[PDB]
């Protein structure tokens, strides 16, 4: 009803289209460094 | 049961004839000015 036909992309009036939420899944890894001052003594909650 | 008898016209007391309405059918051509583009002033990556 206006001049602006056959753009591409996605404009900010209403991204979401009404869902709830838009989904994504997938797999992440990570190595972390928790300290360690003896071998069988390995701490979880890294809070340093 | 009235002087005025045999004249030509249509009167104003019972237009309808007990019908719910007159039909008419016919073709309309227009000529209106739109203001659609033509595919131009629209941005490079107008595409897929």
């Amino acid at each position: 009803r206006t001049r602006t036909v056959n753009l591409y992309g996605l404009p900010a009036a209403n991204p979401n289209n009404g869902n709830e939420y838009y989904e994504i899944s997938g797999r992440f890894s990570l190595i972390s460094l928790v300290p360690t001052n003896d071998d069988y003594q390995t701490p979880i909650m890294n809070s340093v």
